[PDB]
């Protein structure tokens, strides 16, 4: 799988928002381009000059993210976030010369990022009281990833001691994005876990945070909420869901093949830290068959 990369895996079956710390630090933004940054603005010229009812947004930016050791007390992970927009997504990782730009980061700062607007994604394994994940089918009509199939998720706006707040923001933000595209109630969500960060190689490494959330409808209701919200309260064309007894294998199905790297990588990370037991009882080979 070369389009996806871990970051990071989370430990103790994933973290909750109270185990993280945020620094948000303008050290933390991307840099100046070599030639300047008139490269960026002239991308955003010809494309508003087609497309006049576009808007630009502000964005997180993924620096880094350091776990502390295993089995320690204390906050768990740091998020190491600047700030970018979709106007420098598409002007760096989107552009032609995504390749050239991270062979230069390379090159001028020993980091193959350092010239990538790399703007934070959320996503979500999101499971059923009757113990189905839910995926989304894409638009065939859309610009990145078509037709392809998805998980929930987005790419948070922003608005320790702002650091919390901005902490608040993503775990908010993946519930929110849960209730705007499948159409489910507030009340029906866990709080979300951690699992990890995975990088799409596709669009050149920029980064999704993936969680996972339980939901306490069945399959059978979450799609009716879904459907009863009509074409217009959903982006995707389709809801789907497969049994969490078959995502074990899912990277040797069909299924595989179609999915957009950043639900590859929501898959991976639910499979080694949801999936895949440490204990006696669930580890016996009538509760996890061999191959
Ligand atoms: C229609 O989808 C797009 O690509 C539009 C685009 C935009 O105009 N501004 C920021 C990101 N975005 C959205 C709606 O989130």
């Amino acid at each position: 799988d070369p389009e996806v990369t871990l970051l990071l895996q989370c430990p103790g079956g994933g973290l909750p928002q109270e185990q993280i710390q945020a620094e948000l630090s303008p050290a933390h933004d991307r840099r100046p381009l070599p030639g300047g940054d008139e490269a960026i603005t002239a991308i955003w010229e010809t494309r508003l000059k087609a497309q006049p009812w576009l808007f630009d947004a502000p964005k997180f930016r993924l620096h880094s993210a350091t776990l502390a050791p295993i089995g320690s007390r204390g906050p768990q992970l740091l998020l190491r976030l600047g700030l970018t927009s979709y106007r420098d997504f598409l002007g760096t990782n989107w552009s032609s010369s995504a390749a050239w730009l991270r062979q230069q980061g390379a090159t001028d700062w020993g980091d193959t990022q350092a010239y990538l607007a790399d703007p934070l994604g959320v996503g979500a394994a999101l499971a059923t009281a009757d113990d189905f994940l839910v995926f989304l089918r894409r638009s065939r009509q859309v610009a990145e990833a078509p037709g392809l199939v998805d998980v929930p998720g987005g790419h948070p706006e922003p608005q320790d001691l702002a650091g919390q707040l901005v902490v608040h923001e993503l775990f908010s933000s993946v519930l929110q994005e849960i209730c705007d595209e499948v159409n489910l109630p507030l009340l029906t969500l866990s709080q979300p876990l951690l699992l990890g960060i995975a990088r799409n190689e596709t669009s050149a490494g920029r980064a999704s945070a993936e969680f996972y959330v339980q939901c306490s409808l069945t399959s059978e209701q979450v799609r009716k909420h879904y459907l009863s919200g009509g074409p217009e309260a959903h982006e995707s064309t389709g809801i789907f869901f497969v049994e969490t007894q078959n995502v074990r294998r899912l990277p040797e199905t069909e299924m595989w093949a179609e999915l957009c790297p950043s639900a590859k990588g929501a898959i991976i990370l639910y499979n080694r830290v949801q999936g895949s037991p440490t204990g006696a009882a669930l580890g016996s080979p009538a509760l996890l068959p061999p191959l």
